[PDB]
């Protein structure tokens, strides 16, 4: 009992780790769109690759925010994109944008949350590394879901228990 | 507690594998966003300008990338490889690894195990690469993974194990 908590936790702690290089292998990714074409074009790229991202429902989702809280990308809540989410709440009561961009603004970090992985589904515990990207000006944060990181390592806690 | 380590390790080997399935399909999807509206050669230089800040970066995963005929295209610790055809280069444990990824490419995604240093002149150490045919680049990319990274990123993990005993 007390390995598999520990295991958990550190695993989780490991996928927080993974994160944080994700986000800066997608910002170098990114910048060769904004080196190459207009800025609007820059952005539109970003965010389609971003949707791909998601789309493949694999490791980890984006979302991102602007440096004042604006929604840009986060198909889970489609309609918050183009306001404000300063104001917004996770069904757990967390302020969400309010916590990418104070992750941000130390330099990268981490918020906790509830959140369906896609529009109108079951509310599941998550979270979220998300950093400032200087070159293309946007606070972007990767996510990855806590019943995924468990499906993932499921074959590992199957052998421990063997 | 030495068949539990075992066990685990092996699990965390499997687990890297699957990942870099994953990051490959994501960094492919990257790259394509401008395949889409330049020349070749120009897209070319920019996703293997790409590869190079990758692995610049020194973290979990080292791209390759060779032509579906084995002209290794990237490969920073073999610089003098690039632009030859690999399909006689030999890693020092005697690994066609140009002939590797290929075969795995072929059958739609693979890997491919061998020893090689993290960087020109550095001491070889064990890794495996995960290859893939990319039709719309049209390249075979190898992202790749040292088990030394592996073990030093479960590291504290392994510790909680211990101290649990």
């Amino acid at each position: 009992a007390q390995l598999m908590e520990h295991l958990e936790t550190g695993q989780y702690k490991k996928r927080e780790k993974t994160l944080a290089y994700m986000t800066k292998i997608l910002e170098q990714g990114i910048h060769e769109y904004y080196k190459s074409f207009d800025n609007d074009t820059a952005r539109k790229m970003a965010l389609d690759y971003f949707k791909r991202i998601n789309d493949d429902k694999g490791m980890i989702y984006m979302v991102v925010v602007d440096k004042n809280g604006v929604v840009l990308f986060d198909p889970v809540n489609p309609k918050t994109v183009g306001q404000s989410g300063l104001d917004a709440q996770s069904v757990d009561g967390v302020y969400y944008v309010r916590g990418y961009l104070e992750a941000a603004k130390k330099g990268g970090g981490y918020t906790y949350y509830k959140m369906p992985k896609y529009d109108g589904g079951v509310p599941e515990k998550k979270f979220a590394y998300s950093h400032y990207d200087e070159v293309s000006q946007m606070v972007i944060a990767a996510t990855s879901y806590y019943t995924d990181i468990n499906t993932e390592n499921k074959a590992i806690k199957e052998g421990v228990n063997k």
